[PDB]
């Protein structure tokens, strides 16, 4: 990804984009009960916590793009990914604006707690307005559509959320390049049934987890998986993506039967963006609020894999790689050891920063004892090993219960986090569920015992 040009929204016709520069993250009443060393992301240059220029720190993701065309391995790759998909038979067809709008089989309705983008953020206007849940009317979106059209900038946010004390410092706060409402429908009805049907198909077919629930998702992960398991993490991988990597992706969408709309995909890869009083024009770069993003980032994930070891490897066999995706985050095996240093220096030729796995300082063997997947690690339950824990550190819940944005969700926070801490085991979750209750708040909380939580898992399979 790479910033082409940026200037005064005024010089070219637009708008300031007002944006709180306040976090709305406060102490909560557990705050001192847990221990943790994330504060609140820097939202302004004023910060007194920072060490450096904030502008150049969020927008320094933009590495560059290092490569310009899709080379022969990645046309095997793309072949090859496009194979197994093919044996899905994803509907083609486009998805009605009702569906589009309110949701439906493999599809969630729209989230409206989250920005209605340009140009409904100068005017006033939200979501809450234009959309109605209980009618589904597509016609005030339409006479929107029309008026509007789509391909509209993206507006720019920092994300409001806790982050490292060296993060806060650097400045790296992330940001939330939201789509506008109406491209966010026209996506939706264009790659509707795509959307769906990974949705339903986690696993090694879509190679991808979008969508999964690690409850259940958890215990077919092994079965799924080949012998040796390998992995590694990228740095910046959205915003380092180059613009062959996209069109590596809609030629993957021709090839599945939607050819049809795969100019959408030019959107995310050449892009216009609005943050504040700026505007400004990226060149490749994955932008993180568009409809899609996740999914359009794991099949990108599914093509790079298989890229690297098409180029690392020859004679490699695509059909005994076992990867699942979500976004940057991937879990991935083949019947053979490979050299995860050796595809990271592949890596940087395609223009991706990879490390190994977990912040390791250096590339070592991965196993189901140490391998990760949504920050999650796996573990078989001690009386039914065919079941396996996906099991969440207790540090990352920690963190998290020692802040609030609004008190109002506190109950569904806590109970939010104890679905995942009690997979620690009931001894850690019985200290978790009695430091929660040292304070009035928590005691006032309804929250699940352990054997509760134990027994209904048991029966979900
Ligand atoms: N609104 C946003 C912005 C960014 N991201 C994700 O967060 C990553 C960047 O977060 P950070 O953890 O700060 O980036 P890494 O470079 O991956 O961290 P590290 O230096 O430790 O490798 C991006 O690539 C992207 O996948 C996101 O999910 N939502
Ligand atoms: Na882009």
């Amino acid at each position: 990804g790479e910033i082409q040009w940026m200037r005064p929204s005024k010089e070219v016709g637009y708008p300031i984009i007002n944006a709180p520069s306040k976090t709305k993250l406060e102490p909560s009443a557990f705050h001192y009960v847990f221990e943790g060393v994330k504060e609140p992301a820097v939202l302004t240059k004023n910060d007194p916590r920072l060490k450096t220029d904030f502008e150049e720190a969020i927008f320094s993701k933009y590495v560059g793009n290092k490569i310009t065309e899709v080379d022969e391995y990645m046309k095997e790759a793309v072949d090859h990914y496009a194979g197994q998909l093919m044996s899905l038979d994803i509907n083609t067809e486009q998805m009605c604006l009702e569906d589009a709008m309110y949701g439906t089989d493999g599809l969630e309705a729209l989230d409206l707690s989250t920005s209605a983008g340009y140009p409904y953020v100068a005017m006033g206007k939200k979501k809450r307005d234009i959309l109605n849940k209980q009618t589904r009317d597509t016609k005030e979106m339409q006479k929107l559509l029309d008026t509007y059209g789509i391909n509209l900038p993206l507006v720019t946010y920092v994300k409001d959320e806790l982050r490292s004390k060296t993060k806060v410092e650097q400045g790296k706060s992330r940001l939330i390049e939201a789509s506008s409402l109406n491209d966010s429908v026209a996506m939706r009805m264009a790659f509707g049934n795509l959307y769906a049907a990974f949705h339903k198909n986690p696993g090694v077919i879509t190679g991808s987890a979008v969508g999964c629930d690690p409850d259940l998702f958890w215990s077919k992960i092994p079965v799924l998986m080949e012998e040796k398991l390998f992995a590694f993490d990228y740095t910046g991988y959205d915003a380092s993506l180059s613009p062959a990597w996209f069109e590596a992706l809609k030629m993957v969408l021709e090839k599945i039967g939607f050819g049809d709309r795969v100019d959408y995909i030019d959107y995310l890869n050449h892009s216009h963006h609005l943050y504040k009083n700026k505007t400004y024009c990226v060149k490749g770069g994955m932008p993180s609020g568009c409809s899609g993003t996740s999914i359009f980032n794991s099949m990108i994930n599914n093509l790079i894999i298989r890229t690297l070891l098409l180029k690392t490897y020859k004679g490699i066999d695509l059909d005994h790689l076992k990867m699942i995706a979500y976004g940057d985050d991937v879990i991935a095996s083949y019947p053979h050891e490979v050299d995860a240093s050796l595809l990271a220096q592949s890596g940087k030729d395609y223009g991706l920063t990879m490390t190994p796995a977990d912040k390791s300082a250096t590339f070592e063997t991965v196993t189901w004892e140490n391998v990760t997947f949504l920050k999650r690690f796996f573990r078989a339950d001690e009386k039914y090993p065919f079941l396996i824990h996906p099991v969440m550190p207790m540090k990352e819940i920690h963190e998290s219960i020692r802040w609030t944005k609004d008190p109002r969700n506190t109950q569904d926070h806590v109970r939010s986090l104890c679905l995942l801490a009690w997979h620690n085991g009931e001894e850690e979750y019985n200290k978790f569920l009695a430091k929660i209750r040292s304070v009035p708040i928590g005691r006032a909380l309804d929250l699940p015992e352990y054997s509760t939580l134990y027994d209904r898992w048991l029966d979900s399979f």
